[PDB]
């Protein structure tokens, strides 16, 4: 890798656990559990090579459509992640955030992800954000309803508005837009992740399944991304 061309924010749709257990003729949910566990591994090698921002994909507003066992099973895998990985995320000085209307998770799974905000809040290493009931176009209209309530109180007027205006007032407004995106098992959507922010993000759309995406893959895509050309709408 160059080693002065890191990404800061690289952001991943974590897809293919299901078809990972399909394979081996094991119910989704424990391709689930294997994702959960791979997330472990990422978060490693992310924070050891220095990216900054890393935001998974963990559930989406539209995944509420799924049967309620695997809903129920995926809001319930933060309390078993957090419980054994928490303390190494202490020590690695990552800080743990999310992104989504975090409101609607189980109160155990909520009070999981509290704790370990709480215990991670002025670690300044990897900021490893999940994207927990979250969706882009949702992100949206909370938003805008938030902007038109905060200019009307503010007695102002909406020629304000500006796109600077609008990073400012997203979920994300505190982390740059991510200069990568990978999605994983093949597919080549962006299913509703982020779709503001990845406006001008590299896409990688890594063909192994997620349970399969280690650290060496992880290289590869970096490595990928470093040889893409960016120009913003401009001349290289
Ligand atoms: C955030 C946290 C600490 C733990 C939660 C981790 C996990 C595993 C969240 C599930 C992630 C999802 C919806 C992956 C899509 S794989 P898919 O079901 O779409 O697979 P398929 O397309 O059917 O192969
Ligand atoms: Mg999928």
């Amino acid at each position: 890798l160059d080693s002065s061309n890191i990404p800061e924010h690289i952001a991943i749709i974590m897809d293919g656990n299901g078809r990972w257990a399909k394979k081996r003729k094991m119910p989704r949910i424990k391709g689930h559990y294997e994702g959960m566990q791979t997330i472990k591994k990422i978060t490693r090698i992310a924070s050891d090579i220095g990216v900054k921002y890393l935001t998974l994909y963990a559930f989406s507003t539209e995944n509420w459509s799924r049967p309620e066992s695997e809903v129920n099973y995926i809001m319930n895998l933060p309390v078993n992640f957090l419980k054994t990985f928490l303390p190494e995320l202490i020590e690695k000085n990552v800080k743990v955030e999310t992104i989504g209307f975090t409101d609607k998770l189980p109160k155990s799974t909520i009070e999981a992800i509290n704790n370990a905000k709480e215990k991670t809040a002025n670690n300044t290493g990897l900021k490893l954000i999940f994207a927990i009931n979250y969706g882009g176009r949702a992100e949206l209209v909370h938003s805008i309803k938030n902007m038109f309530d905060e200019l009307h109180q503010q007695g102002l007027n909406s020629d304000i508005i500006d796109e600077t205006y609008i990073n400012n007032h997203l979920m994300t407004k505190d982390y740059p837009d991510p200069e990568l995106l990978i999605r994983t098992s093949g597919e080549q959507r962006i299913s509703n992740f982020l779709i503001w922010q990845v406006s001008y993000s590299e896409f990688i759309f890594n063909q192994k399944l997620w349970p399969d995406f280690d650290e060496d893959e992880l290289i590869k895509c970096i490595k990928i991304y470093q040889s893409r050309q960016r120009r913003f709408g401009g001349l290289s």
